């Protein structure tokens, strides 16, 4: 738990913390959250929705979605509580909780999530129990506005699991059985409309039970945090148009977009055009200066890890854990 969140969680209702299902949804840098609309898929009792509530401030909004009756009941009891806590009045809530399958946000209750209405979709470990990943990714793409991002953590595999592993109920409940191979994930999310997957962080996930490991003997599992922007002008490849981006300051000493691009305050950093377009069309533009496109210069190589930048996801992930 990041320090900047600790004081806010101390202010969140003990019943929300005590009954919360799962691990916290990871968030983009606090400063970038100001005024955003955030949607948490599988919000549980609302721990992350309330944390985001504060971080987005009074001009932001947070929406939580879940299908667990008891979780939501708890969530919905503390709306006034946290409005008082954060904003000073019980009537000043910027959160709402909706009941529904994450696969179809359009028909949640009391209301659905409309097209192009969300800046950030967050979630932690929801995909491998999803009933239909493609449909889930398509629904995320639908609700995001242009320049919005899916910023999420989940478990992935370095190879395709066997049928036997995919049928095992303990592997399934542990979010391993339903894990995609990293390249299959890349193709699936691209079919849903996310043409550029950026690796934020990765940790190893171990299967130590020797019985279960026999179903996935040499499989390496990872918990990966990815950010996938919805930006109309993204291409499948990372092309150089001679651009630089300069982080202007104001949401930290430096801005780390992903494991390839770190932007120190007031220093120009060469960027491929996808990265430029992400900065320009997303909410991040507020804190950046991005130079004009020149003539195409070929594949983007002005990065000290440009080889890995263009490589398959499995190589990026495997090398970042090293
Ligand atoms: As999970
Ligand atoms: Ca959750
Ligand atoms: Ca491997
Ligand atoms: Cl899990």
């Amino acid at each position: 738990v990041p320090e900047s969140h600790r004081k806010i969680l101390a202010d969140i209702a003990d019943e929300v913390l005590e009954k919360f299902y799962g691990c916290g949804s990871t968030l983009p840098a606090d400063g970038s959250l100001e005024g955003a609309t955030v949607l948490d898929l599988g919000c549980g009792t609302g721990r992350d929705v309330y944390l985001a509530s504060k971080l987005v401030g009074e001009h932001g909004k947070v929406i939580g979605v879940d299908m667990l009756d008891n979780q939501l009941e708890v969530a919905r009891k503390y709306v006034e509580y946290h409005a008082e806590k954060f904003f000073g009045s019980p009537s000043r809530s910027n959160v709402r909780f909706l009941k529904g399958f994450i696969e179809n946000l359009a028909t949640a209750e009391p209301e659905g999530v409309p097209d192009s209405s969300v800046d950030i979709v967050i979630s932690n470990c929801v995909c491998n129990l999803s009933t239909n990943k493609l449909a889930l990714f398509k629904e995320i793409h639908r609700v995001l506005r242009d320049g919005g991002e899916l910023y999420f953590s989940d478990v992935y595999a370095d190879r395709r699991l066997s049928e036997a592993a995919q049928q095992d109920p303990i592997l399934y409940g542990e979010c391993l059985g339903g894990a995609l191979y990293l390249e299959d994930f890349r193709r699936l999310v691209a079919e849903a409309g996310f043409r550029d997957v950026r690796l934020v962080s990765v940790g190893p996930v171990d299967v130590s039970d020797p019985q279960l490991r026999k179903l996935v003997p040499d499989v390496q599992f990872y918990s990966c945090t990815f950010r996938c922007f919805k930006v109309a002008t993204l291409e499948a490849t990372r092309e150089d148009y001679g651009q630089s981006a300069t982080y202007l300051g104001g949401i930290g000493e430096e801005f780390k977009l992903d494991r390839f691009f770190t932007f120190p305050r007031e220093k120009p950093v060469r960027v491929d055009r996808n990265t430029a377009e992400i900065i320009r069309h997303s909410r991040l533009h507020q804190w950046f200066s991005v130079s004009a496109e020149q003539q195409h210069m070929g594949l983007f190589k002005a990065n000290d890890s440009y080889a890995l930048l263009h490589a398959p996801l499995s190589m990026q992930v495997e090398q970042l854990v090293s």
